[PDB]
């Protein structure tokens, strides 16, 4: 017969908290350092927020060439992750595929720069 | 200001398959999370973007480890993802390819 462990539920706070914003890329090169594969992004979250650092492991559907232009989602409030010698600002989020190639996060049309995840 | 990847791994947002679509200004939906979630209510006001039609089949986001909680007779469980355009009408949060229903955002 079934037993099981506490709820992992949260309340609304607990979400409200992570700050998920979309972005618009605005450079996309090679990250040289990288364990496994990856790009160093430059993301415009707009006005206010301005232009942040992140990078993501994003070689197989994507390209530096591709990539500028796309918007991307990011957590912008946790403190910046030095990564060797990359200083990431944001982390870009993503899903694993079929295969586990890491599909972005997107909207489903454009949104201004900086809109909060809601 | 600043949060902890810890604060951030609390959250369990899952992307899914919009299996039922109906109007509520509101639509109410049903969400294929996959086999370890399964199927899943919720309720977003996207009629100015979407109608039922566009809506099914579509993969969204959606934050799976809220509690239930009753609108009338109309369980919700699950939130909706999006972002407001320019005009503050719902676009909806996705993926850029198709990807398996029930991974998690990372």
């Amino acid at each position: 017969q079934p037993t099981a462990a506490n709820s992992g539920e949260i309340s609304y706070a607990d979400f409200e908290k992570v700050d998920i914003r979309v972005g618009t890329i605005v450079e996309a090169v090679p990250f040289p350092e990288a364990r496994k594969p990856a790009i160093k992004v430059k993301i415009d979250f707009g006005p206010e927020i301005g232009i942040k650092k992140s990078s993501a492991q994003i070689t197989v559907h994507y390209t530096p060439e591709s990539l500028v232009g796309r918007q991307v989602l990011g957590v912008v409030n946790f403190p910046p992750r030095q990564i060797g010698p990359f200083r990431s600002e944001v982390l870009t989020l993503g899903f694993a595929d079929a295969n586990g190639d890491i599909v972005l996060a997107a909207v489903e049309r454009p949104v201004p720069n900086g809109e909060k995840m809601c």
